[PDB]
């Protein structure tokens, strides 16, 4: 229902510095001994003002172990509060409804659940959104249907909070990389052959289009050796030219079936190479992956408008896996931003 003016942009990270962990207050002393149980845990958050909310990004941990649903869908599941999982979804544009069911798994030990919520704007902005005592909870196994939209959380109790993220039982958790690049090939043109290739610069296209489905927001993860830049529809997202610091940018204003990713990567010479990992939010709350293999298209001599969503692509080859992420030369210490 509103225009979305955000355009492409560096991706920014979701912290957990401002969260909270939370659980029921079974045992009234926060970090403190809990029963083996399953938990319930729900918030409605709701657009500001005259904003439209269009997607997140979640950062979430906990003690010991979570499924995480957005309007009834479970976008994930995951353990532990050692390290942050990383889940991205597509939202609704003025309301939300969050709902996390937490475990505990271990008799006497403690239990709780952190995750912060960057949402985005239509316009361009964000704002972070956290587990706090403003959830609500129940002390019993969750109902049936407890993450639906449906289900009336009116007389549910408060969560308690357990901890902060720099003072807990828990300690800070390691944020994850944005996306992983393991899952990811270093490709190329055929040209590259003995440890190669020579001195030009190549294209690559891949273009994803559901056309049963509704696609929201893109996240990309890319490197190159030497250098690349980087076009989603044929507008410039950014470039960069290191092959041991990745970059990731947001694309918040995708076309909703049909979407175009292209790169023009140059080798300075020596061994060459591109990796990308790139995850697209639908409104059902689904995802896909994909990620830089053999179905890209790859051509040796880059033509006018290789860029373009719509060209022909006669006398393109299929890109030339080089090896999957880890492979020497580059190996497996790709600093990668944080999710
Ligand atoms: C993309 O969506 C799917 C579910 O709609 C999520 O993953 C599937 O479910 C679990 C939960 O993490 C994963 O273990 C599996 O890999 C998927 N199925 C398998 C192996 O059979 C996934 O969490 C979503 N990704 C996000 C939101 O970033
Ligand atoms: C989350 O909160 C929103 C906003 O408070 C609720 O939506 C409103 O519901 C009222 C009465 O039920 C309607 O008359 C309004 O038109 C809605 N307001 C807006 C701004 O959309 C929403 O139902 C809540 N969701 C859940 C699951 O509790
Ligand atoms: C593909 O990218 C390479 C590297 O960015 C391009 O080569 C550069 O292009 C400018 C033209 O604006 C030249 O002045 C320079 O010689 C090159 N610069 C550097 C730093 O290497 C190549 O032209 C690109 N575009 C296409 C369509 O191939
Ligand atoms: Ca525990
Ligand atoms: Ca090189």
């Amino acid at each position: 229902t509103c225009k979305i003016t955000a355009t492409p942009s560096q991706f920014q990270p979701a912290l957990l510095n401002a969260s909270k962990w939370i659980w029921t207050g079974e045992n009234p002393i926060p970090g403190g001994s809990n029963i083996i149980s399953t938990r319930p845990f729900r918030k409605n958050i709701t657009a500001p003002c005259g904003k439209c909310s269009v997607c997140a990004t979640i950062v979430v941990a906990s003690d010991d172990a979570h499924t995480f649903y957005v309007n009834g869908v479970r976008i994930g599941t995951g353990a532990g509060f050692r390290q942050g999982q990383a889940l991205f979804v597509a939202l609704q544009p003025t309301w939300n409804l969050f709902a996390i069911a937490g475990q505990n798994l271990v008799a006497n030990s403690p239990a709780g659940i952190m995750a912060s919520i960057l949402v985005h704007f239509s316009d361009g902005t964000s704002e972070t959104f956290v587990t706090d005592e403003s959830w609500k909870t129940l002390r019993a196994a969750p109902p049936e249907n407890f993450q639906l939209p449906s289900t009336n959380d009116s007389n549910w109790p408060s969560a308690a909070v357990q901890g902060a993220y720099q003072n807990s039982v828990w300690g800070p958790p390691v944020l994850p990389p944005v996306l992983p690049l393991r899952g990811s090939n270093w490709i190329w043109t055929s040209d590259n052959v003995n440890g190669a290739a020579p001195v030009g610069s190549r294209a690559f296209r891949k273009t994803v289009n559901q056309c049963t489905k509704v696609a929201v927001c893109a996240t990309v993860l890319i490197a190159a050796d030497d250098r690349y830049t980087l076009y989603v529809n044929g507008a410039t997202v950014g470039s960069g030219s290191s092959y041991t610091v990745a970059d990731a940018y947001t694309i918040p204003n995708l076309h909703p079936t049909f979407n175009t990713f292209a790169i023009n990567a140059t080798n300075g010479g020596g061994p060459a190479g591109v990796i990308a990992t790139i995850l697209i939010t639908y409104s059902d709350g689904s995802n896909e992956t994909v990620v830089t293999d053999a179905s890209w298209k790859a051509i040796q001599t880059i033509p006018q408008g290789f860029q373009p969503p719509l060209i022909d692509e006669f006398g393109w080859e299929s890109a030339k896996i080089i090896g999957a992420f880890g492979v020497a030369p580059w190996g497996a210490g790709m600093v990668i931003p944080s999710a």
